[PDB]
Formats: C-alpha cells, sequence, structure tokens
C-alpha cells in the first residue's frame, strides 16, 4: 500500500482549469507534501459527485497505484471526501487527440509510429498484468513530451458509452478482454493517422451496431499505405481471437518506426 499515498486536503491545492466534462473536472495543481521542501506540478482529477464502498474504491486506487510502465499513467494520490479526487503527474502537452490536431501540419512519419509503438507497449504491459483498461482512445492518451506519450484512465471505468471505440461484442454483450482493447487500440491509431478526425462522424451510437454487422470498417486514413491499414483492419476484426496481440504490435509498428517514410506517405516528411 506504500504505492499509493493517501493526501490529505491542505497537501494539494487547485490553481487552473484544465478541461470539464460528465466525468468531473480536471484541474493543473500543486501538490506540497507535508514535512517537505517542494511543490510538485500535478493534475488533480475530481470526479462527480456520486450517490453509491470505499473500501472498493481504495482497493481500485491501490491498483492504479501500482501500474509501472513508462507509458501508462500512474496513480500518485488519492484524497476521498464526498467525492473522490485524483492526484497524477501533471502531462504539460495535454491529450494526444487535441496534440495531432494542433499540429497536423508539423507532425512527421516518425512521430506517429513513435506513438503507436509506445501505446502499444503500455497496453502489453496492462495485459502482462491480467489487466484490462476498456477505454483506450486518443483523448485518453496524454503527451508528457512529444516523443513520450502515456495511456491515462486506466481503472477509471472500473471505479465507475464510447460506441465507437468498443469492439461488436462489447457493444452487443459488453464482454470486455484485452482482444477487445485491440479493437479500441485499432481505432486509436486511426484517430492518430487521420490527425483526429472523429470516427463514424455523424452517425448515431445505435447505428455503429449494423455497420461493424455489414463488414463496413472505418476508411483508410489518405497518409497509410496498405501494409499499416492492413494491421488497423486486422484490428476490428469480429473473431477477437484473430485480432493481432498487443505484442505483435509492438514488433510490426517498431519495425514500422526503422523506416518510417516507407509506410507512411505525408507531405513533406
Ligand atoms: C484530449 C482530451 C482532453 O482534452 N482532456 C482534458 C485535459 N485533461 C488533462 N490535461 C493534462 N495536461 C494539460 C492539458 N492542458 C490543456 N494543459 C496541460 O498541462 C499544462 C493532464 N496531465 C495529467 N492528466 C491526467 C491530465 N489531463 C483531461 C481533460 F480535462
Amino acid at each position: 500500500q506504500a504505492l499509493l499515498r493517501i493526501l490529505k486536503e491542505t497537501e494539494f491545492k487547485k490553481i487552473k482549469v484544465l478541461g470539464s466534462g460528465a466525468f468531473g473536472t480536471v484541474y493543473k495543481g500543486l501538490w506540497i507534501p507535508e514535512g517537505e521542501k517542494v511543490k510538485i506540478p500535478v493534475a488533480i482529477k475530481e470526479l462527480r459527485e456520486a450517490t453509491s464502498a470505499n473500501k472498493e474504491i481504495l482497493d481500485e486506487a491501490y491498483v492504479m497505484a501500482s501500474v509501472d510502465n513508462p507509458h501508462v499513467c500512474r496513480l500518485l494520490g488519492i484524497c476521498l471526501t464526498s467525492t473522490v479526487q485524483l492526484i497524477m503527474q501533471l502531462m504539460p502537452f495535454g491529450c494526444l487527440l487535441d496534440y495531432v490536431r494542433e499540429h497536423k501540419d508539423n507532425i512527421g512519419s516518425q512521430y506517429l509510429l513513435n506513438w503507436c509503438v509506445q501505446i502499444a507497449k503500455g497496453m502489453n504491459y496492462l495485459e502482462d498484468r491480467r489487466l484490462v483498461h476498456r477505454d483506450l482512445a486518443a483523448r485518453n492518451v496524454l503527451v508528457k513530451t512529444p516523443q513520450h506519450v502515456k495511456i491515462t484512465d486506466f481503472g477509471l471505468a472500473k471505479l465507475l458509452v464510447p460506441i465507437k471505440w468498443m469492439a461488436l461484442e462489447s457493444i452487443l454483450h459488453r464482454i470486455y478482454t484485452h482482444q477487445s482493447d485491440v479493437w479500441s487500440y485499432g481505432v486509436t491509431v486511426w484517430e492518430l493517422m487521420t490527425f483526429g478526425s472523429k470516427p463514424y462522424d455523424g452517425i448515431p451510437a445505435s447505428e455503429i451496431s449494423s455497420i461493424l454487422e455489414k463488414g463496413e470498417r472505418l476508411p483508410q486514413p489518405p497518409i497509410c499505405t496498405i501494409d499499416v491499414y492492413m494491421i488497423m483492419r486486422k484490428c476490428w476484426m469480429i473473431d477477437a481471437d484473430s485480432r493481432p496481440k498487443f505484442r505483435e504490435l509492438i514488433i510490426e509498428f517498431s519495425k514500422m518506426a526503422r523506416d518510417p517514410q516507407r509506410y507512411l506517405v505525408i507531405q513533406g516528411d
């Protein structure tokens, strides 16, 4: 339990709002641990107040605090009052979804393929721990530096619907496995390769199941060669066991990262 710090209310201060939504509020703030001589920049995520067991909350937070990988965000500390407040390291460049949209003209093939490797490394770490993420998406990848991204919000779903990132078996039967995480990974890569386009844009969530049942899939991004699109398509196979494994995705995307211009055709790159 020494991985999870229980923070007093005086030990952290919210300074600036970073974002707000149905989940709650995320702040940029300071962590001032008592009996220490340092003030640490952190993000503070205050979940929306709920009418619903503390023992199971701490137990899940202990798991979130136990993740130890350069490409998965760790839970630094927690503060339980009428609300749940999660403290973690501040990722100054924000979410990868906003980043690829803001830098669509200045992102080369090497950055994109390196991100695919790092996301697959983080997800493979979780699979080795027998942990399922359930909400992998570009909005849930954070940018520590342009060459270092981390998967965020692990365990938050269990602590508490992204239809367009979900595998068909998850939509129809609410089944979540590592192989359904692979489907979400495929959609995430598609978000990256389109510089942040919305998947199935304008299509209501209730229609997605019938799109997948008919055999339709997200279209090939303009910059993607057929080798990269084949990986995305394999992530979206109906048979979950036929999808790639995260360990295989690391190998194949690391191979492409060694000659990135061969696999992504980007103007000016
Ligand atoms: C794209 C998804 C999204 O917009 N999420 C918002 C922002 N969130 C968030 N942001 C950061 N870093 C950051 C973002 N901005 C605009 N400035 C900074 O730092 C200066 C972050 N670091 C750690 N964690 C958990 C973060 N979350 C979540 C939504 F509010």
